[PDB]
C-alpha cells in the first residue's frame, strides 16, 4: 500500500499554496510526482470547482435551446439525491482535511496543520483500511480520477 | 401539501438577504409565517455553518482538552463517511438552489433567479414528489428540523 503520509501531505500542501496560505518548497510544491498524488489533486480541484462550473453550464444552456437549462438543472439535482461514487466521500474527506488546515493557518494556529495531517493519516490507516481496500484500493482510485 | 413556490421563495429570499445580495420587504425578510419555512431556514443555516462549527469545536478541544481532540476528529470524519439522513440531501438541494440565485445576482444575471426558483418548484412537485413522500413527507421534515 502507498505511503498515506506522503499523499495527505501532497494534497494539503497543494491546497495551502493554491489558496495562498503557504509558499516555497516542500510537499505540494509544483506538479505531483506520483499518479495517486495527481489524481487526488484533480479530484479535489473538481470537487471545489463543481458549483462554479454548474452555474456556468446552466447560465450557458439558458440560451442553447429552451428547456435545455431546466433539463440540465434536473440532471445535476438528481446527483445530490443519488450521490457520486463512494470514492466521492474520500474526496470529500481530503477536501475537509485541507480546509481544516487552511482555517488553522488563517486563525494563526499553524501547529494545528501538522496535527490535522497526522490525524488524517491515522484515520485512513485504521478506519478506512477496509473501505478503501474494498472499493478497489488506491489503484482503482487513481484510474478513475488520475487520467 | 405545502405551497412549494412559497417555501422556495422564502428560503431563497432569506439566504439572499442574509448574505447582503438583496434588502427590503419580501419573502425571507422577517419572521417566517409557516413552520415549514422556519424549519428549512434553520436546516439551511446548520448546513452552511457546519464546517465553521466543526472547526470551532475541534479548536476548542485543543484549547481545553487537547487529549480528546483526535477522538473528536474521528467522530466527525466517521459522520462524514456514514453520510447523513435522506433529509440532508433535500437541505443540500435548497442550499444549492439558493447559491445559484445568489451567484445570479452577483453576476448580474437576475433573470436566472426567477428561472432557478421555477426549476426548484417543478423539481420538488414532480421529480422529487415520490422521494419526499417516501422519506416521510413534509410534516416529518418540519418535525425533525423545526
Amino acid at each position: 500500500a502507498p505511503d498515506t503520509r506522503a499523499l495527505v501531505a501532497d494534497f494539503v500542501g497543494y491546497k495551502l499554496r493554491q489558496k495562498g496560505y503557504v509558499s516555497g518548497a516542500g510537499p505540494g510544491e509544483g506538479p505531483a510526482a506520483d499518479p495517486l498524488h495527481q489524481a487526488m489533486r484533480a479530484a479535489g480541484d473538481e470537487f471545489e470547482t463543481r458549483f462554479r462550473r454548474t452555474f456556468s453550464d446552466l447560465a450557458a444552456q439558458l440560451h442553447v435551446t429552451p428547456g435545455s437549462a431546466q433539463q440540465r438543472f434536473t440532471q445535476v439535482s438528481d446527483e445530490l439525491f443519488q450521490g457520486g461514487p463512494n470514492w466521492g466521500r474520500l474526496v470529500a474527506f481530503f477536501v475537509f482535511g485541507a480546509a481544516l488546515c487552511a482555517e488553522s493557518v488563517n486563525k494563526e494556529m499553524e501547529p494545528l496543520v501538522g496535527q490535522v495531517q497526522e490525524w488524517m493519516v491515522e484515520y485512513l490507516e485504521t478506519r478506512l483500511a477496509d473501505w478503501i481496500h474494498s472499493s478497489g484500493g488506491w489503484a482503482e482510485f487513481t484510474a478513475l480520477y488520475g487520467d
